[PDB]
């Protein structure tokens, strides 16, 4: 009976959510994408649809995912999961900034919810529920997520839909937070790639590793950290990676 909570979460900030892309084909992804990092196989559950685990040393990194006859899947190539107060919480709030909502909310497999909102022509966000954990995966340095960072051409546009969905502006109070979101957003355009594409951290060697299968250069350089190298894959694929150890 419009009863509020007497407890405030304040989850630790840094520690990204998920990472998944989408492919046509999964076994020829798993080659490219794979030689990248330097990642393994592991074999799917029985029963079950089809689900490769790209696991090494035992540590949890990230998943791949696939479409066969789905022309227009969800993800739409890689982007950044932002961890919101409730699956129903941001989409309320969505509306409230002015956005649209494009999915969800839904229950996958009574496990978690993912949605998408923006604006119609076809801006997909990446947008997770944190109910039991916010992403707090093994820390094995290289190998793992490194942050979440989206190249917008509207940075105060994005920024009023990120403070809206999780900042304080979404229960218009202070007080039952204490500020552990993650997320980043640059303006850019001319001089550097568009669209949401997480970071990932791997050693010098991996920058080539990409060039070699035959990546696209767009822009490695002019980032916070210093050396930095995006690469669009040829399915259309838009990656980040930081060289870091
Ligand atoms: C949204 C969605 C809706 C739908 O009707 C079918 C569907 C998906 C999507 O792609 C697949 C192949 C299955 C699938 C699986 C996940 C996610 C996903 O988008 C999708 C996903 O978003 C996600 C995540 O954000 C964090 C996790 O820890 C795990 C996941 C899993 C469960 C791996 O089919």
């Amino acid at each position: 009976g419009s009863h509020m909570s007497h407890d405030a979460v304040r989850p630790a900030p840094g520690e990204p959510t998920w990472v998944d892309l989408l492919t046509p084909d999964r076994g020829a992804a798993l080659q490219f994408y794979s030689a990248l990092f330097g990642w393994e196989f592991s074999t799917t559950s029985d029963g079950t649809s089809p689900y490769t685990m790209c696991r090494l040393r035992g540590r949890e990194v990230c998943s791949i995912g696939d479409l066969g006859e789905n022309p227009g899947p969800a993800l739409g190539g890689w982007s950044s999961y932002l961890s919101v107060d409730d699956a129903d919480a941001a989409a309320a709030a969505v509306p409230e900034l002015g956005g649209a909502v494009l999915l969800g909310p839904i229950d996958i497999l009574a496990q978690g919810r993912m949605l998408l909102a923006g604006d119609p022509s076809g801006h997909r966000v990446g947008l997770w529920q944190a109910k039991e954990h916010t992403g707090s995966g093994p820390d094995d340095g290289i190998g793992a997520y490194t942050r979440s960072e989206l190249l917008t051409g509207a940075s105060a546009t994005d920024g009023a839909f990120y403070r809206g969905l999780f900042g304080a502006d979404f229960a218009t109070e202070s007080g039952t937070d204490g500020g552990g979101r993650r997320a980043a957003i640059r303006q850019v355009g001319p001089a550097a790639p568009s669209g949401w594409y997480p970071c990932f951290r791997a050693q010098e060697s991996a920058v080539p590793a990409a060039v070699m299968l035959g990546a696209s250069v767009l822009l490695r350089y002019d980032c916070p950290d210093g050396p930095a190298v995006v690469v669009s894959a040829p399915g259309g694929e838009v990656f980040t990676l930081l060289l870091t150890d």
